């Protein structure tokens, strides 16, 4: 077995953060998603590998609450937001995990996220409106950067945890799906990468 | 300050495991639900300290899947089952979770579970059917054992994780939340203890 399969008992973490028109998975839009793959070394410490990165054309009939997308800062009609249909960046995507599932000896995805069972659920959304099949992804669980930030740094919000861990982080407000993966996969290898460190994976 | 209210920013870890009526947390029945507090000891190790535990009877107009009844061996008609409202069961368990707060000087309480916003969302969703304004728990934020266990002993099964962790988990033939709970504490204390040992938190 990869070294990589073995450490989550055949799961790779890939890191995914969705921007979106609301909370509700069911009816509101997707409108980014970023998604990070995770690699191991040589020496059998994580790192972060290849980011995909989509801003998404709303789907037709979508819900988008107007605070919601204030917020975000999101500018739906700009003429370089280079929005696509996100049957076709999930299939991009897809593909990309399936190659690190080969690569890794790995059997399927694990998303992992900063409260991460919400972009999941968007996710789960997505891949049920597309149809698509063979969704890599774990549908259930999930590996939680608050969760992870609450026991290494006594954090739960994805800043506050990234600043204990020493790394950089903005508090702009304005963030894009891609600055959120990237961050959040520099905390969760991290986290994990201390654990051995400090005896916990020999 | 408190020891705990410095651990995990003023929020005090209450372990919560539901059994249901199916998958869907908006139309499916709350059946049983067990919570049990974290305690932190003189030397700064969790323990699991108080429990709560009520048999529900299902909310008027509930769902309830015959493959959960088959699957957690409950037997709503039972003569001895003791089930009560989802209101009082409710009401109970939180004015103990208050009385855990302050005797440990946090703020609220923050959800600990195996894959744990599936129980939070049970949670909540009886929270709104009810009309209770008084709930001590974080709506959104939990603390998932999946996502712990992956980091300590590459496992997101509850049984798996408990017996890498030298923990006895009997392969049941019926599922029951007490039980889970129980199991849920210990792994959680443990991990979170194991990370102290390790020199993670000084
Ligand atoms: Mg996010
Ligand atoms: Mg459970």
């Amino acid at each position: 077995r990869h070294p990589m399969a073995r450490r989550f008992r055949g799961y790779l973490p890939v890191v995914v953060d969705v921007e979106t028109g609301g909370f509700n998975s069911a009816t509101d839009a997707l409108l980014e998603i970023a998604a990070t793959t995770v690699g191991m070394d040589e020496k059998g410490f994580l790192f972060p590998e290849h980011t995909y990165f989509f801003r998404i054309e709303p789907f037709e009939g979508a819900n988008i609450e107007p605070a919601a997308l204030e917020f975000t800062g999101i500018k739906l009609d700009h003429p370089l937001r280079m929005a696509v249909q996100e049957e076709a960046a999930l299939t991009e995507i897809f593909r990309g995990i399936r190659k690190a599932l080969k690569a890794n000896g790995c059997k399927r995805a694990i998303l992992v996220g900063h409260n991460s069972s919400f972009d999941l659920g968007f996710l789960n959304a997505a891949v049920a409106r597309t149809g698509i099949k063979r969704n890599p992804f774990h549908p259930f669980s999930s590996f939680d950067t608050a969760t992870l930030a609450g026991l290494a740094y006594g954090q739960t919000v994805l800043a506050k945890a990234c600043q204990a861990a020493g790394m950089e982080f903005d508090n702009r407000e304005a963030h894009s799906a891609r600055y959120d993966t990237e961050k959040t996969a520099e905390l969760f290898c991290g986290i994990v990468n201390r654990w051995k460190e400090m005896g916990g994976w020999m």
